[PDB]
């Protein structure tokens, strides 16, 4: 048994822009329903607006090997030794355009890929309690061979490794976390389904 | 070309020019303002980032090896509103740090005021980046050891099997950063963290 509340049962009164500048900034003003019956009083969140994206993990089945671009992330800096991190493929999803042409364009723009088949992966909130930007993963059927290089450098590096530096830390962001735990859970099945 | 890994830079490398705030309130939002090297040598031009500062969270995946069983707790997050079929998420325990805690007590102390669980043993799962384009913000996700029996802001409890959460990330309907990548770790390590933990 899972959740029990749906939208009906939320009222947004206001959302105010705090800032506004290459992102907003929104406070949202709001009352909810309660588990123990009745309704909240009147709460307000901080909510960081920077859209949403798409988000590639491309997968060379025939090879076993995963394509990663590396590039700066400056917000990276504070909590970790480099902030140049090892990424998916991923683009911000502008209004009318699907998740699969931004993956597919990001591929072949980013890493120099053309992508074949795809398959959804998931599609997750980064983080809820302070912004409202959702990801939306496919895996791509990609010749790793092929990769080819804002500064980004292409990796090509195998599923087992590229999974053991997710264990190690090396790989600590979430579309990456996401993507290769999935991977490291279904690459039998996908291995099969693409080289049948 | 590409670099296979058959076949870099530091923090040296950056030069921060300013963090200017442009907002404070609840939380915060600043500006950094830097140059960086270039992998073909060189500095980079100016670069300017909208970053939200809102400090670190530890996360508890509350596990009962004996019975294959973990908690999850339900409450709204508003954020969620325009992109899901409802803001009342399925999640997994959770706190912010503040100076001077342990991402362990945090865990700790949420398990206990948000669902009456003691917590026993516990294992580092991983710390990760929630959206590094956008937030500073690192998450330390620990699995602790739980009596599901045991466990009783508007939060309501949950207790699942861990093939039903498991079953329910499948789905969709746990996608929360913090509650996918526990619970896939889970699906990876469960056969062996259960030997330990019943040993």
């Amino acid at each position: 048994q899972g959740i029990t509340f749906s939208k009906n049962d939320v009222e947004i009164i206001a959302r105010e822009t705090l800032y506004r500048g290459f992102f907003s900034l929104d406070l949202y003003r709001f009352r909810h329903r309660l588990f123990n019956g009745g309704m909240s009083g009147e709460i307000t969140r901080e909510i960081f607006e920077r859209g949403h994206a798409a988000v590639l993990l491309p997968f060379d089945p025939v090879r076993d090997e995963v394509v990663l671009v590396e590039q700066i992330r400056i917000a990276a800096y504070d909590t970790s030794e480099s902030p140049w991190l090892l990424e998916m493929v991923a683009g911000m999803i502008e209004a009318g355009e699907t998740v699969e042409d931004v993956a597919r364009r990001e591929a072949l723009e980013e890493a120099g890929l053309e992508v074949g088949r795809t398959k959804p992966i998931l599609s997750y909130l980064a983080s809820p309690g302070g912004t409202s930007e959702r990801l939306s993963i496919l895996v791509g059927e990609v010749d790793a061979s092929t990769a080819k290089g804002e500064d980004i450098r292409v990796h090509v590096v195998s599923r087992e490794q590229a999974y053991q530096w997710v264990e190690e830390g090396k790989i600590d962001n979430a579309a990456s976390v996401i993507a290769l735990q999935w991977l490291q859970l279904h690459y039998h099945n996908l291995r099969n389904e693409w080289t049948k």
